[PDB]
């Protein structure tokens, strides 16, 4: 059965998915959505929450731009990631055990609850990056502090997460983003330091994955393609 | 293996466990925790986060205040709801077919990422609850038309969600929130309403199983253990 994928660059949910159908050997179609600048009439009836990524599965072949009223309509990054692990099972994108898999379930958990809001407060809003980092201090205290992944092997809670870490450290480097060039300089000065040394090792580790390769545009360029979100107001930043 | 649920009957969240594991059928310890205003000493041993619902599994049977360094501790209650149904397979608490699965999984994304958050601004801060009630309509959308649970038969995505939906019917008769007078008003008529017959029988659907009976207080007594939550100032509201 067909998979397509509404994607788009600057969208680290929508690259969650693509992630996961990497890890999967999964055959799919991806389509790139203007959703934040120009989207499509047609788009709502892929998703009437009119956000990316959406998913179609099954169904007529079709353009992606022609969707088809047959194909099942799958939203939210993270009912995907469980989709595909549950299409894919002898590409172990859970584990079998079930304290492993719980452990995955808490870490996706973990990041949505408590570290994505302070991201988008502090990338958006130019909000103190203190309560960010001491999320991301939380988050890292959750990985096996000698090494590897959320659950030991790799699993989707990685997929989930990785997008916005890798991110975090080139839009730092880079400027972009509300907050206050003080709290760049702090939170550039901590992720670096000891700190957050595990964090830094799990961010390596992800990104070496073919997965994270083959779904990154490059730094430069996801760099780019995250100025055209208008949220993101180049030249603004917030202040106390 | 034991089965340690940190429980509170305020708490929507360990309600949702509560109900999973009443239609798992499993074995259970439950034990109560004054996680708001007088934390055990040794709470964070069970939960570094200092949440309820807190779950320990396995390791030696101890009393739930004295809980053992062998128990494997499990965070968040989505993620325990995904344990549950993990150990108990026989009692399909989600789907077997995988598009049936990711409706499950989508429903409770769609719960946690736009109507929770609606619900606590609204109650505890007491912003507009127009938004709540859009977020609402979407969500009753996303229901199969003509009766049933989310995934059609009932799955762990009506525990996560029954919990909230249930509380907000008896609140707004007593008058707990912090919302205004007006706002109040109108979320009673908006939810009497044929806008909201679907999730009505929803929530009638969820309420007449005995995992919601077993594991509800009462409606008076809900009330009661609400109003022991400090952010629910008696007495506060906003208006704009
Ligand atoms: N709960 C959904 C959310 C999807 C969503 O909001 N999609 C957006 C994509 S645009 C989000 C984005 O561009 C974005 C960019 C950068 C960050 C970020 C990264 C790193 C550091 C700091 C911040 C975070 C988000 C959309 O379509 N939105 C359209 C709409 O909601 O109308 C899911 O899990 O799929
Ligand atoms: N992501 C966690 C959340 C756990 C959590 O925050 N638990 C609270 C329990 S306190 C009750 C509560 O959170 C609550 C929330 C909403 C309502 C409500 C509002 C409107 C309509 C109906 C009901 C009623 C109660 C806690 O320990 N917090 C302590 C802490 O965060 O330090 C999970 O999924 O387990
Ligand atoms: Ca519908």
């Amino acid at each position: 059965k067909q998979i397509t994928l509404y994607t788009a660059t600057f969208s680290p949910y929508a690259h969650r998915v693509r992630i996961a159908l990497e890890e999967a050997g999964a055959e799919y179609t991806t389509y790139d959505v203007d959703i934040l600048r120009n989207m499509p009439d047609w788009f709502p009836l892929v998703n009437p929450l009119k956000k990316i990524p959406a998913m179609t599965f099954g169904g007529p072949e079709v353009p992606p731009d022609q969707p088809s009223p047959e194909s099942a309509k799958i939203a939210e990054s993270l009912a995907m990631l469980e989709f595909i692990a549950d299409l894919f099972p002898d590409a172990k994108l859970l584990p079998t055990d079930p304290v492993l898999r719980a452990r995955a379930r808490t870490f996706m958990a973990l990041y949505e609850n408590y570290v994505n809001g302070q991201f988008r407060d502090v990338w958006f809003l130019g909000t103190p990056a203190d309560p960010l980092l001491q999320a991301l201090e939380m988050l890292q205290g959750a990985l096996p502090p000698d090494g590897g992944f959320a659950a030991g092997e790799w699993s989707i809670a990685d997929a989930a997460v990785i997008p916005f870490l890798a991110r975090m450290f080139p839009y730092l480097e880079a400027g972009l983003g509300l907050y206050s060039k003080e709290d760049g300089v702090k939170m550039r000065k901590a992720m670096a330091s000891e700190r957050f040394a595990r964090i830094r090792q799990y961010v390596r580790d992800c990104r070496a994955r073919p997965s994270f390769a083959n779904t990154w545009a490059g730094d430069a360029e996801q760099v780019e393609a995250a100025k055209t979100v208008p949220m993101l107001r180049v030249g603004e930043h917030h202040h106390h």
